[PDB]
């Protein structure tokens, strides 16, 4: 549901598939409002 896609994505809460900026479980945003998590 929530996880971005292609590795990590924006949060452009999608009306249709919002799940990029609810981010996984606390997934948690980035520095680039990417939902994503690799490190740092």
């Amino acid at each position: 549901q929530m996880f971005c896609n292609q590795t990590a994505c924006p949060a452009d809460c999608d009306p249709n598939t919002q799940a990029s900026c609810e981010c996984p479980e606390g997934y948690i945003l980035d520095d680039g409002f990417i939902c994503t998590d690799i490190d740092e």
